[PDB]
Protein backbone atom coordinates (compact mmCIF):
# COMPACT_ATOMS: atom_id res chain seq x y z
CA UNK A 1 0.00 0.00 0.00
CA UNK A 2 0.78 3.73 -0.46
CA UNK A 3 0.06 4.16 3.28
CA UNK A 4 1.02 2.77 6.67
CA UNK A 5 0.10 2.94 10.32
CA UNK A 6 2.23 5.68 11.75
CA UNK A 7 3.82 5.86 15.17
CA UNK A 8 0.86 7.97 16.46
CA UNK A 9 -1.58 5.26 15.08
CA UNK A 10 -2.74 7.66 12.35
CA UNK A 11 -2.51 6.62 8.71
CA UNK A 12 0.45 8.16 6.88
CA UNK A 13 0.96 8.38 3.10
CA UNK A 14 4.48 7.32 2.11
CA UNK A 15 4.73 9.34 -1.17
CA UNK A 16 2.65 12.41 -0.23
CA UNK A 17 5.56 14.79 0.61
CA UNK A 18 7.51 13.85 -2.55
CA UNK A 19 4.30 14.13 -4.70
CA UNK A 20 3.60 17.60 -3.25
CA UNK A 21 7.18 18.69 -4.10
CA UNK A 22 6.88 17.22 -7.63
CA UNK A 23 3.63 19.25 -8.13
CA UNK A 24 5.26 22.42 -6.78
CA UNK A 25 8.10 21.94 -9.33
CA UNK A 26 5.44 21.45 -12.09
CA UNK A 27 3.90 24.80 -11.05
CA UNK A 28 7.40 26.38 -11.22
CA UNK A 29 8.01 24.92 -14.75
CA UNK A 30 4.70 26.42 -16.00
CA UNK A 31 5.32 29.70 -14.06
CA UNK A 32 2.07 29.11 -12.11
CA UNK A 33 1.60 31.23 -8.94
CA UNK A 34 5.34 32.16 -8.82
CA UNK A 35 5.50 35.33 -6.71
CA UNK A 36 9.18 36.36 -6.70
CA UNK A 37 12.11 36.81 -9.09
CA UNK A 38 15.57 36.12 -7.63
CA UNK A 39 18.21 38.20 -9.48
CA UNK A 40 21.78 36.75 -9.57
CA UNK A 41 24.07 39.02 -11.67
CA UNK A 42 22.53 39.10 -15.21
CA UNK A 43 20.29 36.05 -14.41
CA UNK A 44 16.68 35.88 -13.21
CA UNK A 45 15.00 32.92 -11.49
CA UNK A 46 11.22 32.82 -10.83
CA UNK A 47 10.07 30.89 -7.75
CA UNK A 48 7.54 30.53 -4.91
CA UNK A 49 8.50 32.45 -1.73
CA UNK A 50 7.13 29.64 0.50
CA UNK A 51 9.38 27.00 -1.11
CA UNK A 52 12.45 29.31 -0.86
CA UNK A 53 11.66 29.99 2.87
CA UNK A 54 11.10 26.27 3.56
CA UNK A 55 14.64 25.50 2.19
CA UNK A 56 16.84 28.45 3.19
CA UNK A 57 17.58 30.37 6.40
CA UNK A 58 18.36 33.49 4.35
CA UNK A 59 15.01 33.37 2.45
CA UNK A 60 13.20 32.59 5.71
CA UNK A 61 14.71 35.75 7.27
CA UNK A 62 13.93 37.91 4.19
CA UNK A 63 10.29 36.86 3.73
CA UNK A 64 9.45 37.05 7.49
CA UNK A 65 10.65 40.68 7.53
CA UNK A 66 7.61 43.03 7.54
CA UNK A 67 9.24 45.32 4.96
CA UNK A 68 10.77 42.69 2.61
CA UNK A 69 7.95 40.04 2.70
CA UNK A 70 6.08 42.06 -0.01
CA UNK A 71 8.99 42.52 -2.49
CA UNK A 72 8.43 40.81 -5.91
CA UNK A 73 12.17 41.14 -6.79
CA UNK A 74 15.08 39.99 -4.61
CA UNK A 75 18.66 40.85 -5.61
CA UNK A 76 21.36 38.49 -4.32
CA UNK A 77 24.98 39.45 -3.59
CA UNK A 78 26.61 40.03 -7.07
CA UNK A 79 29.46 37.66 -5.99
CA UNK A 80 26.99 34.71 -6.10
CA UNK A 81 27.56 32.33 -8.98
CA UNK A 82 24.30 31.96 -11.07
CA UNK A 83 25.01 28.27 -11.86
CA UNK A 84 25.48 27.51 -8.12
CA UNK A 85 22.17 29.29 -7.39
CA UNK A 86 20.41 27.35 -10.24
CA UNK A 87 21.69 23.99 -8.87
CA UNK A 88 20.40 24.89 -5.36
CA UNK A 89 17.00 26.16 -6.65
CA UNK A 90 16.58 22.86 -8.55
CA UNK A 91 17.51 20.95 -5.38
CA UNK A 92 14.89 22.89 -3.38
CA UNK A 93 12.14 21.73 -5.82
CA UNK A 94 13.38 18.13 -6.35
CA UNK A 95 15.57 16.81 -3.43
CA UNK A 96 18.29 16.19 -6.11
CA UNK A 97 21.62 18.00 -5.79
CA UNK A 98 23.67 18.04 -9.01
CA UNK A 99 27.18 18.28 -7.36
CA UNK A 100 30.14 18.00 -9.77
CA UNK A 101 33.91 18.58 -9.32
CA UNK A 102 33.55 21.79 -11.41
CA UNK A 103 30.65 23.30 -9.45
CA UNK A 104 31.08 22.03 -5.82
CA UNK A 105 32.98 25.16 -4.62
CA UNK A 106 30.34 27.56 -6.09
CA UNK A 107 27.47 25.40 -4.81
CA UNK A 108 28.99 25.30 -1.29
CA UNK A 109 29.63 29.11 -1.19
CA UNK A 110 26.04 29.74 -2.42
CA UNK A 111 24.55 27.26 0.16
CA UNK A 112 26.54 29.02 2.95
CA UNK A 113 25.15 32.43 1.84
CA UNK A 114 21.60 30.96 1.59
CA UNK A 115 22.00 29.23 5.02
CA UNK A 116 21.22 25.70 3.72
CA UNK A 117 23.09 23.82 6.50
CA UNK A 118 22.58 20.19 5.34
CA UNK A 119 23.74 21.09 1.81
CA UNK A 120 26.83 22.92 3.23
CA UNK A 121 27.68 19.84 5.44
CA UNK A 122 27.30 17.48 2.42
CA UNK A 123 29.55 19.69 0.20
CA UNK A 124 32.19 19.72 2.99
CA UNK A 125 32.04 15.86 3.23
CA UNK A 126 32.49 15.41 -0.58
CA UNK A 127 35.40 17.95 -0.65
CA UNK A 128 37.09 16.09 2.27
CA UNK A 129 36.83 12.78 0.26
CA UNK A 130 39.07 14.11 -2.60
CA UNK A 131 41.52 15.85 -0.17
CA UNK B 1 23.76 9.45 5.64
CA UNK B 2 20.84 11.83 4.89
CA UNK B 3 21.60 11.30 1.17
CA UNK B 4 22.08 8.57 -1.41
CA UNK B 5 23.13 8.02 -4.98
CA UNK B 6 19.97 8.22 -6.99
CA UNK B 7 19.02 6.22 -10.05
CA UNK B 8 20.23 9.10 -12.32
CA UNK B 9 23.63 9.09 -10.41
CA UNK B 10 22.76 12.44 -8.82
CA UNK B 11 22.78 12.79 -5.03
CA UNK B 12 19.30 12.73 -3.49
CA UNK B 13 18.31 13.87 0.02
CA UNK B 14 16.06 11.31 1.72
CA UNK B 15 14.25 13.73 4.12
CA UNK B 16 14.15 16.88 1.96
CA UNK B 17 10.52 16.55 0.71
CA UNK B 18 9.17 15.77 4.22
CA UNK B 19 11.28 18.64 5.74
CA UNK B 20 9.90 21.07 3.13
CA UNK B 21 6.32 19.98 3.98
CA UNK B 22 7.02 20.30 7.74
CA UNK B 23 8.31 23.89 7.13
CA UNK B 24 5.26 24.74 4.99
CA UNK B 25 3.02 23.54 7.88
CA UNK B 26 5.08 25.73 10.29
CA UNK B 27 4.39 28.72 8.01
CA UNK B 28 0.66 27.80 8.05
CA UNK B 29 0.64 27.59 11.91
CA UNK B 30 2.19 31.09 12.17
CA UNK B 31 -0.05 32.42 9.32
CA UNK B 32 3.11 33.30 7.32
CA UNK B 33 2.57 34.04 3.58
CA UNK B 34 -0.92 32.41 3.60
CA UNK B 35 -2.72 33.88 0.58
CA UNK B 36 -6.24 32.40 0.65
CA UNK B 37 -9.10 31.76 3.09
CA UNK B 38 -11.24 28.67 2.37
CA UNK B 39 -14.80 29.21 3.70
CA UNK B 40 -16.75 26.04 4.71
CA UNK B 41 -20.17 27.00 6.17
CA UNK B 42 -19.43 29.19 9.26
CA UNK B 43 -15.72 28.07 9.28
CA UNK B 44 -12.63 29.72 7.79
CA UNK B 45 -9.31 28.02 6.99
CA UNK B 46 -6.20 30.01 5.96
CA UNK B 47 -3.76 28.27 3.60
CA UNK B 48 -1.21 28.57 0.77
CA UNK B 49 -2.75 28.30 -2.73
CA UNK B 50 0.29 26.35 -4.03
CA UNK B 51 -0.08 23.63 -1.36
CA UNK B 52 -3.86 23.36 -2.02
CA UNK B 53 -3.20 23.06 -5.82
CA UNK B 54 -0.43 20.48 -5.27
CA UNK B 55 -2.92 18.25 -3.31
CA UNK B 56 -6.31 18.71 -4.98
CA UNK B 57 -7.68 18.55 -8.53
CA UNK B 58 -10.42 21.03 -7.59
CA UNK B 59 -7.94 23.62 -6.17
CA UNK B 60 -5.65 23.04 -9.17
CA UNK B 61 -8.56 23.88 -11.52
CA UNK B 62 -9.62 26.96 -9.46
CA UNK B 63 -6.18 28.55 -9.11
CA UNK B 64 -5.18 27.92 -12.79
CA UNK B 65 -8.31 29.80 -13.91
CA UNK B 66 -7.34 33.33 -15.07
CA UNK B 67 -10.32 34.87 -13.25
CA UNK B 68 -10.21 32.84 -9.99
CA UNK B 69 -6.38 32.60 -9.51
CA UNK B 70 -6.44 36.11 -7.88
CA UNK B 71 -9.31 35.52 -5.38
CA UNK B 72 -8.24 35.79 -1.68
CA UNK B 73 -11.49 34.07 -0.52
CA UNK B 74 -12.83 30.74 -1.82
CA UNK B 75 -16.29 29.54 -0.75
CA UNK B 76 -16.84 25.77 -0.83
CA UNK B 77 -20.19 24.03 -1.41
CA UNK B 78 -22.24 24.64 1.84
CA UNK B 79 -22.92 20.84 1.96
CA UNK B 80 -19.20 20.24 2.78
CA UNK B 81 -18.55 19.15 6.34
CA UNK B 82 -16.01 21.56 8.03
CA UNK B 83 -14.43 18.75 10.10
CA UNK B 84 -13.90 16.65 6.92
CA UNK B 85 -12.28 19.69 5.24
CA UNK B 86 -10.07 20.31 8.35
CA UNK B 87 -8.88 16.66 8.36
CA UNK B 88 -7.98 16.89 4.63
CA UNK B 89 -6.23 20.30 5.00
CA UNK B 90 -4.13 18.82 7.84
CA UNK B 91 -3.34 15.80 5.64
CA UNK B 92 -2.20 18.11 2.81
CA UNK B 93 0.37 19.76 5.14
CA UNK B 94 1.51 16.60 7.01
CA UNK B 95 0.93 13.33 4.99
CA UNK B 96 -1.16 12.15 8.03
CA UNK B 97 -4.84 11.33 7.52
CA UNK B 98 -6.86 11.21 10.74
CA UNK B 99 -9.57 8.71 9.55
CA UNK B 100 -12.02 7.53 12.25
CA UNK B 101 -15.30 5.52 12.07
CA UNK B 102 -17.20 8.76 12.90
CA UNK B 103 -15.59 10.93 10.20
CA UNK B 104 -14.73 8.53 7.30
CA UNK B 105 -17.97 9.24 5.34
CA UNK B 106 -17.52 13.06 5.59
CA UNK B 107 -13.80 12.79 4.78
CA UNK B 108 -14.51 10.62 1.72
CA UNK B 109 -17.32 12.94 0.41
CA UNK B 110 -15.01 15.98 0.92
CA UNK B 111 -12.03 14.22 -0.83
CA UNK B 112 -14.33 13.34 -3.80
CA UNK B 113 -15.42 17.02 -4.08
CA UNK B 114 -11.78 18.19 -3.77
CA UNK B 115 -10.64 15.53 -6.34
CA UNK B 116 -8.04 13.90 -4.02
CA UNK B 117 -8.05 10.47 -5.76
CA UNK B 118 -5.59 8.56 -3.50
CA UNK B 119 -7.47 9.71 -0.37
CA UNK B 120 -10.84 8.67 -1.96
CA UNK B 121 -9.39 5.19 -2.87
CA UNK B 122 -8.02 4.74 0.70
CA UNK B 123 -11.39 5.73 2.30
CA UNK B 124 -13.16 3.21 0.00
CA UNK B 125 -10.68 0.43 1.06
CA UNK B 126 -11.22 1.13 4.82
CA UNK B 127 -15.06 1.23 4.37
CA UNK B 128 -14.91 -2.13 2.48
CA UNK B 129 -12.94 -3.67 5.45
CA UNK B 130 -15.86 -3.09 7.93
CA UNK B 131 -18.55 -4.15 5.36
C1 LIG C 1 19.27 27.28 8.61
N1 LIG C 1 18.22 26.68 7.81
C2 LIG C 1 18.40 25.60 6.98
O1 LIG C 1 19.43 24.98 6.81
N2 LIG C 1 17.18 25.35 6.40
C3 LIG C 1 16.94 24.29 5.43
C4 LIG C 1 16.24 26.25 6.88
C5 LIG C 1 14.88 26.38 6.63
C6 LIG C 1 14.18 27.38 7.29
N3 LIG C 1 12.80 27.47 7.08
C7 LIG C 1 11.78 27.48 7.99
C8 LIG C 1 12.07 27.44 9.36
C9 LIG C 1 10.97 27.46 10.21
N4 LIG C 1 11.13 27.43 11.57
C10 LIG C 1 12.38 27.85 12.20
C11 LIG C 1 12.19 29.19 12.85
O2 LIG C 1 11.12 29.18 13.78
C12 LIG C 1 9.91 28.84 13.12
C13 LIG C 1 9.99 27.48 12.48
N5 LIG C 1 9.72 27.51 9.77
C14 LIG C 1 9.59 27.55 8.45
N6 LIG C 1 10.54 27.54 7.52
C15 LIG C 1 14.84 28.24 8.18
C16 LIG C 1 16.20 28.10 8.42
C17 LIG C 1 16.89 27.09 7.76
C1 LIG D 1 -6.88 14.56 -9.36
N1 LIG D 1 -5.78 15.04 -8.53
C2 LIG D 1 -5.38 14.43 -7.37
O1 LIG D 1 -5.83 13.42 -6.87
N2 LIG D 1 -4.33 15.18 -6.89
C3 LIG D 1 -3.62 14.89 -5.65
C4 LIG D 1 -4.08 16.24 -7.75
C5 LIG D 1 -3.12 17.24 -7.72
C6 LIG D 1 -3.09 18.16 -8.76
N3 LIG D 1 -2.08 19.12 -8.75
C7 LIG D 1 -1.17 19.44 -9.74
C8 LIG D 1 -1.21 18.78 -10.96
C9 LIG D 1 -0.26 19.16 -11.90
N4 LIG D 1 -0.20 18.58 -13.13
C10 LIG D 1 -1.37 17.92 -13.72
C11 LIG D 1 -1.96 18.78 -14.80
O2 LIG D 1 -0.99 19.10 -15.79
C12 LIG D 1 0.08 19.82 -15.20
C13 LIG D 1 0.77 19.01 -14.14
N5 LIG D 1 0.64 20.11 -11.65
C14 LIG D 1 0.57 20.66 -10.44
N6 LIG D 1 -0.29 20.39 -9.46
C15 LIG D 1 -4.02 18.08 -9.80
C16 LIG D 1 -4.98 17.07 -9.82
C17 LIG D 1 -4.99 16.15 -8.78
Amino acid sequence: NLYFQGADSCIQFTRHASDVLLNLNRLRSRDILTDVVIVVSREQFRAHKTVLMACSGLFYSIFTDQLKCNLSVINLDPEINPEGFCILLDFMYTSRLNLREGNIMAVMATAMYLQMEHVVDTCRKFIKASE
